[PDB]
């Protein structure tokens, strides 16, 4: 048996979320199994993204990078602030989380804020975390990125 | 004996707080024992709330409700984050820890948030744990709800 | 051995900030070793802050207590936020980790926002940690003192 705890799963979130502050894209993506499905939801009151699998993440750090290679200084500096991170169940060894956010955001002369719940389906089976489903619920709704949740 | 932990007095707050965030109103109530203090001081440089017992707590989630039961979209969405919690002392099965604490609130088009630090004495005789004492220092006081804090 | 853990990080991280919004600043200055090192660097796209030793340190809080000791209200009330913690070694007793910030300042009317990364070597050596090497990466740099970060 795997024996995984609230602070096995914070420490990967943690990393998860340091790898888009950081850049780090191809990494990050390996956070996520390839069968990841990846959902943030619109308020009506249609998705505002929505991935049945992980190519559509992979396709869009490709555009990400392809934005990049391009732009000058100042840069998006961001800072994810993982919060309130509560275990909701585990089925074997995928275990289900839900938790607040914010991500700071800032570029030259302003700073950006992003803030909501998300939940997460995380499959430890493996040497290393794997994402099987995210679900973000981005409550400043009224743009935004992958990197931003 | 109880054997309560800081991770578990953190899985506490990280509910009630989600109980607020969630408009969850009575279920909330239930996370306070019906002797509970409630306690927003002002700052003189007079509380901003102050209830002797949980009564106000409820006359209060009745006004919420009342107000609430006409309102149309968009409504306030709320997202509490409890940082820095720090145990004080224990008394029994009567927990004291201190926190700081950050909510964003967003309705329609402008973000607002309120920040500071709590105080809270919980009391884990029961099967589910009772707040027997709130304290609140709201540091950016220059309205607020309960919901906000 | 001297068993350190996040947990016991976390609560020393928790206690070094708390001394800053609460204006400790004696005690603050005792949470760091006299040859603590504390680095804020620019970005060049030259620090904000460097002091080789605690002495530098010391020197600063003397200013900020000058510049107090005549100052009417409003204060300036201070809410330190660390978040998504990770240990990243361990050689002996000190132990180094990163971890994001957000400090939320108030003066009056207006809210400011600093937010950002911090690594930290702390030696645990003692019957008290203290700081060895403090790096901070101020993410919205474009003023900032010592009890902001």
């Amino acid at each position: 048996m795997k024996t995984i705890d609230l602070a096995d799963i914070q420490a990967f979130l943690y990393r998860e979320s340091r790898l888009l502050d950081d850049k780090a894209w191809d990494a990050w993506l390996d956070c996520y199994r390839a069968d990841a499905v990846f959902w943030m939801p619109s308020w009506d009151d249609i998705s505002l993204i929505y991935y049945p699998n992980r190519q559509g993440l992979e396709d869009r750090v490709f555009r990400i990078k392809t934005e990049r290679s391009s732009a000058t200084v100042p840069d998006t500096r961001t800072s994810h602030n993982i919060a309130n991170v509560e275990r909701e169940s585990a089925d074997g060894d995928v275990h289900t989380v839900r938790f607040n956010w914010h991500t700071l955001s800032y570029r030259y002369k302003t700073v950006s804020s992003y803030f909501g719940m998300s939940r997460y389906a995380i499959d430890f089976s493996g040497d290393a975390p794997k994402i099987v489903s995210k679900y973000v619920v981005l409550k400043n709704d009224y743009l935004i990125d992958i990197y931003h949740i």
